[PDB]
RNA sequence: ACAU
DNA sequence: CGATGT
């Protein structure tokens, strides 16, 4: 309905899908960068978009922060409510640095807690998330 | 059919 | 046009 600009907003990008990933985080009220992840070889937009997520979540315990978090990823909101990314990507040799990230990123939410709020971000309504590529 |  | 997901 409206938006929370006291917010977190995350995005996913690649080269290619499988392809190069990559992500970041922006302050929603500014626009600021307040992370990003060097480029992963092989990977896919959901395994990064579930990437972004848990890393904001990680940033914002760190820092002692409540604000939400934005995601325009359906799949990667739900992957993060099971603490399981059911990706389709084969594992391999090529798909094993990022396929070592989503286990990290599982095996953090299993063991520990938050109350953030993981929103959808209505892009039909508000534009692209403020953290995306420009693609 | 919806979300990337 | 192709790919990732529920
Ligand atoms: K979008
Ligand atoms: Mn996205
Ligand atoms: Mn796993
Ligand atoms: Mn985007
Ligand atoms: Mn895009």
């Amino acid at each position: 309905e409206e938006i929370i600009w006291e917010s977190l907003s995350v995005d996913v990008g690649s080269q290619g899908n499988p392809g190069i990933v990559e992500y970041k985080g922006v302050d929603t009220k500014t626009g600021e960068v307040l992370f990003e992840r060097e480029p992963i070889p092989i990977g896919t937009n959901n395994m990064g978009e579930f990437l972004a997520i848990v890393h904001g979540l990680r940033y914002l315990k760190e820092r002692n922060s409540r604000k939400p978090i934005y995601s325009d990823s359906q799949t990667a909101i739900k992957w993060v409510k099971d603490k399981k990314a059911k990706s389709t990507l084969v594992r391999n040799e090529e798909t094993a640095l990022i396929w070592k990230l989503v286990d990290e990123a599982e095996e953090w939410l299993n063991t520990h807690t938050y109350e953030t709020p993981i929103l959808k971000w209505q892009t039909d309504k508000w534009g692209e998330i403020k953290a995306d590529y420009g693609r």
